[PDB]
């Protein structure tokens, strides 16, 4: 009798148009030539087998081992092969390194987010870890000494799977992953040896980590004596095991059984007596681990925006091979609209995204004046609460596109939904961004910065007068409209990035 | 040191003042003196044992045993006691029969859809076979003969759980559940026995199921020498086993693993010569159908606004527990105002659920003008389709209002969103939905019946001309905008029910 | 087609003609118009309710839940619902408290380990938390104050399952279970407040424990300052909740995994300042806790005899419902006599067995000769080691005579083995308890009262004269027929309380 | 503190002074010179890349994957990366393709089987497969014509893992195991096309195989018109999967859930047209399957015997690490007297089991004389038996000599029984092959060349005439005493044979 034919994907570089146009406009001629090949394998990858790796990673989450058989503390995670291999995949592409090879210039960092955008659809969120990676990069090249980072810098920037290390950044306790104020773990002075110079050894909860995959992390600790709630921490560096490859009296208390992102060892960690380094000085490591924020709030970007890709991509293909009441479901007109609908979300997404990517890019080569460092600022915290938002809007969409069929997990569609949720929390919620928008007008007359660019860029009349309304409410109300605000400013500039890019 | 109080319920009858309010309005005095001491007795179960049963139900889901250790073919489905309990819970508290025993004329329905309100959303969607089972009894009600309502109606609506059954509604097919004119399931002639009086052996695969614990079925199948499509098919009864409990020739291939609803048991089914019995002649079953419809739709819609109650009920009282930069959520204006947004659609979608829950009550006492059923039949699909969107959209930022918490099974709170997911997918897709609408608005001229209504009932003046707009757009152009006009009419009706019961 | 019937099981009072034969040698009139309507009743409870809530419990091993969904330290055992009635069953039957009641002088012990009989085989292994229950209660009753007996004797003895408690026996740590002298537990002086009137703090690591369900345990520490090995060890009792139902400063490692007793939670616990009370003088924990080991290793034997019996009582059943080679197994000349040495083997065991357990009786009623408690002292770790091996040698032959079926575990079959290996291991392994056995023979003069025992009852001439060998040997050799004196003694004791009860 | 070394293993051709000795005295030059580095190799990887894959595939059992995501019957079943590692190892290392190689005459046999004895013990039961695929290559050595054994020879003897197959042997059915003659499979003429010049259809249900992960299954069935019961039975040899890699017609109905083997797919099929190709004439079956069995007992029994090295390796190592009462456990007399005894029941086995395997080497090549061929036939099923019987009370000794560790699964002793008590079930009970013992006897005065063989060997004195004693006895009591009869023959060889070897 009858059955279904299912979704098919195929190479994600060459299934682009508009990942494509975006490159011919941000890559000059040597990158391209460098940078296509290169996508174009690694979008062969990603439908193949880094596909295959994922569905294994997902199909067997990771599992926490507290003891040995013989009552050792050993608190191993077990990990699938195909996770081993995403981790080995992400060395060996460059997709962190790449950035930090600054060849290009500021399009160093647009060919990074591109191999980043092709390869964490296919990564059971194993571009996550890569996120934080990337951040922990980035700090120690800015704030650690040069002893420091001749040690670890070689490891994160690896092309080496037998050398890359991930970090973790343990930023969330009970008390609050918003706001750290609250942050309860201890640093008391260190003075036995260690590896890498420890000055400290921590004493506290971390809720919410990336457990033991990673060789180190970056943390949020309070000195002996130090001032209470954020100006009294300081920013730390730790590895996780020694010489022995023994935790560094790090306890792990269970792993999280989470909506989704399941492949992904999520844990919760006790510091005790963990050695680690200051970085920086005392009370300033809420401003230091700040500066690294650009990084990740992209990176989650342009992961969302490459979620929507893979949701819109078998929604396509599905819609070219399911028929009712006699059509195929792409030729009733209503399906269609629907189908143009997200795609014209997408498009919005990707040209934010790139063109935020670009300007991350011209910071990190010392090309951005002081107002488009502003702008940077501006944009990252509306570029990731407007694409997570969009991406979970889009998946449940192309859950419910794929009719009964996409509420059963065998056919790898509902994971579309529960991965995507993740991405409107970690990092900050809607309304934390938003607010986060919101202060950032308050300082370095960014609010001004931002409108002289949407007028400069020819922003919409309509919503140009719609934003100087908003903007002259009374704090109660531009807090209560935050939300509002920062998705006028998100479409405003993804249209005028995709004018730009010609999409 | 510090632990965050999660979240807890209260009495959801006394915590619900929008319902209270409805039911001032629709609940005669004679209804009233019956009913709300009932309801505070079912809200008062819904936060205690309910509570508990439904937890150990989602956390216990079905299994699937088709082979006892010899070898005999059981096809034995394993539940929680939990699950167990939840039926009994429907049927001692007439859940199902209290519309059934119209003493209270139209106001029956309204005190059982009130019931179904409060039970759904601690009832592990034990209340989605209550649906079934209910325009099974109606089905039955209005199309069988004296000896068969006799062998079977005092079984679905029994308030004794000893004898309650429940009903089955096998529709979805592989070919189609949007069209079922696919169907491919035949009906050969039967003359051998069975306790209700079969005329036919169904020999088919049902796709969809609520697999095999519920003791009668209705579906359809196509008789030998019928015609093809829609046109061939016949309404059907069975009876799942004989008077020793085994399966009448029926067999489960698996059960469903879904993205939730994990509680119910959902199976592919294959039908062996299963013996039934038409229900009215040739080609008919399509159109005898359509009143089991309008009660699982107004059922599901229902489920869905308790299903809202409960994720708002959960982040209010989470808002009042949780603090963030120096002040509780609650009192963060942007907070609040997301918490006032998503109250807000809450209104709209129980003062809609509940006006059309009293059409459907008029209707069923034969109360109800011509314009008024003909209102009835365009409101349910609308009404579905609306209420579904609402919930998911509700329960993904309630998961998000939770922040990391909210990702994290344990809590209680991911379930929200993926149990919500699928509101809009059984029963009918939005899109599907929203063309069943149009269609409905092409006969008899139901179109004009509606759009009169809104004018006498004062709809918002700019809403009304574009929706106005809209309704006299091109066939193809109308499809497009179809999801736009029922959003549109959807709001509209809110809107008039919530002025009527003064939300 | 064909389709084998499997075994099935009958009233096991009824059906077990050797436990009736030594009732009636062994209970007065009095007794037995008590005993015998009680056991026919526990009879039919064994292969029904009983038999049921195990299979549940097998089923469904325990879970531990460490942490609740918001970090607190919970370490709860979620256990069954089987596992729950079992318990009930226990207090209500009296499983244990009709040992203590007296009325029948030294037939109510008697009496009680017949309950156990029947009681056991159909528990899960509950009958171990039983165990180590009655023996907590004899050594409270022996040398405990009047008042830690007059608020802990009512919950073990007691009939009502809402104040029935278990006792834990705490002795094996991870230097040894056989050998205690490792002890590493730590008490120091404590002066806080309790409701048992604690003296000290304990400061260790239990090894192998029966986990939370148990609301007391009795335990081995080192106290300040005492000496080491066995003689510096004090016997503890603990209280494991406070008035809050929270754990007394006692965290949960983790559940083992293990080859069987799958229902019966085993945990590996670390006590943190769990306050306790010392029972007896500092230095005499073991010798304290030693004059309990009669009881613990007679409800072994009692457990594993009616393990046996199970076994044997399917392997019968199936022996006259399988057929091969034109016969019914049971006709087959080789399987019929394979049948038959099982059950000889059976009822050596259960006569043994019971002829100790009256020993036991008589001793706890003050009936007992000085040379008779040495016998019963010589006679308990002989009876354990003896029926503990058959019982793991006829259930691997019952799993062979199920052919394939018995490897496979939806019969039932495989945890007859599973199950059965678990008695020639706690409580003593074959090794160290002919070792045991030894020992007692070099004090107060043991050895030749059990000759003279021997004689008197006139044991075989062949077996008396090969034993008067075996003991001229060295001490070397002596160890190193440990073993084969141990199975000749148990084998003439077993024939001479056979001949006793005219089995 | 403290924690407990527990057992590692070493590479198992140099720990092994028995297996080297007995090579020394069936290998000639030639072949030691290829052999003895050729185990050397694989003892290593026994004991590292084998161990651990072999952990891996018992961790991770086989699933029954019945349906794709779209409802296509596929019956997938997923295996670990170690078991298909496994799989490779046996090609590649030739542990089935050695024998076939008979450069080295008879010993090209011996070769094998110590291939085999290393293999086994760490190879998750992969050896089972392997049994049944050499058994398969011998039935087409005999039977098959030129054609068919040069299309599937090459496969079943290869050293390329990328062409080896495996084989199934598919003849228990649910009427029985031990007597196939109740088979219920019917094969109709087939004219259909085929890969391998299929002559018949089979269809019926084979209740105990090795699933479909083999690529062809010997198997029997009753030709249309056949005679009822062994009469009617002929051999069958099918391929599972077309060219495109679907199953030809055969469903799985589900994978059992196992004691132990839990690696081991074992699955009960249904063949619903499979084609198939006799071999052979009508009712000459059973008789054809004749060598398959020797093959396959042999391999049981040098398997079994593995198992029991490998549990006292463990065993071994252990004893020399664990404390107790002031000693290792080795140098307690009765500890030391146990392991020397489970040690002496090992060396009789492998010489026993060498014994036989010369004797199967001797008869491939042609070098057999005609009293040999009888003991050849009389011994194998005693070695079956009694290899399985001491793998069984070794491993459970064992199991009891790690104390309560040995009792829990992540120790890796537990396996230890679970898996050996296969032994005696699979390809014969120990009374059916007992009997097939006595049957032998009866046949051409077989009974007569074994006992010259015993008085010419120089059998001990006494057991000899209680062994004459037995063989004289009536019929029926000749079969009671079939066990009795078959260990007295099985300890009179083994004592032969390690004196032949000087072991």
């Amino acid at each position: 009798n009858f059955y279904q034919d299912g979704p098919q994907l195929s190479n994600t570089f060459r299934s682009d148009e508009a990942l494509q146009k975006i490159l011919k406009s941000l890559l000059p001629a040597d990158a391209q030539k460098v940078a296509l090949p290169h996508l174009e394998h690694l979008g062969e990858r990603a439908v193949t087998d880094m596909l295959t790796w994922a569905q294994e990673a997902e199909s067997q989450p990771p599992v926490h081992v507290p003891f040995d058989p013989w009552g050792r503390r050993i608190d191993d995670i077990k990990t699938s092969h195909g996770w081993k291999a995403l981790e080995k995949v992400a060395a060996e592409e460059g997709i962190v390194a790449t950035a930090y090879d600054r060849r290009f210039g500021a399009a160093s960092r647009v060919y990074q987010m591109a191999l980043l955008y092709l390869y964490s659809p296919s990564s059971a969120i194993f571009s996550c870890p890569l996120a934080m990676t990337d951040g922990a990069a980035r700090a120690l090249e800015l704030y650690a000494d040069a002893d420091l980072k001749a040690r670890v810098l070689p490891h994160l920037l690896s092309r080496d799977p037998k050398t890359f290390w991930t970090a973790g950044q343990w930023m969330t306790e009970r008390t609050g992953g918003s706001d750290v104020s609250g942050t309860s773990t201890d640093a008391h002075p260190f003075t036995g040896t260690s590896e890498f110079g420890a000055t400290h050894s921590l004493h506290g909860t971390k809720w919410f980590t990336s457990a033991t995959t990673s060789q180190m992390a970056l943390t949020l600790a309070r000195p002996d004596g130090a001032a209470p709630g954020s100006r009294g921490l300081s920013l730390f560096f730790l590895e996780l095991r020694n010489d022995k490859g023994e935790l560094n009296h790090i306890q792990i208390h269970r792993l999280k059984d989470k909506l989704g992102t399941k492949a992904l060892p999520t844990a919760e960690l006790s510091l005790q007596g963990t050695p680690a380094r200051m970085i920086g000085g005392v009370g300033e490591g809420v401003k230091r681990i700040a500066s690294v924020l650009n990084i990740t709030r992209i990176y989650n970007s342009i992961c969302a925006v490459g979620h929507i890709r893979r949701a819109l991509d078998l929604a396509q293909d599905y819609s070219g091979k399911r028929q009712a009441f006699g059509k195929l479901l792409k030729d009733h007109p209503l399906h269609k609209s629907t189908l143009d609908s997200l795609e014209a979300d997408f498009r919005k997404c990707i040209a934010f995204s790139f063109f935020v990517a670009n300007l991350l890019g011209q910071e990190e080569v010392g090309e951005a004046s002081a107002s488009e460092k502003i702008l940077l600022r501006v944009l990252t915290p509306i570029l990731k609460l407007y694409t997570a938002k969009k991406s979970i809007h889009i998946s449940s969409e192309v859950v419910e596109m794929f009719g009964g069929a996409g509420y059963v997990e065998d056919t790898g569609i509902p994971r579309l939904l529960r991965d995507a949720q993740v991405f409107s929390i970690w990092e900050g919620t809607t309304n934390v961004l938003s607010l986060d928008m919101l202060r950032a007008f308050e300082k370095d007359q960014a609010g001004q910065i931002l409108e002289q660019f949407l007028v400069l860029n020819e922003a919409g009349s309509e919503e140009l007068v719609r934003l100087q309304k908003l903007l002259t409410l009374s704090g109660e109300q531009k807090e209560q409209h935050a939300r509002e605000i920062a998705f006028l400013i998100g479409n405003a500039v993804a249209r005028i990035a995709m004018k730009k890019y010609s999409l």
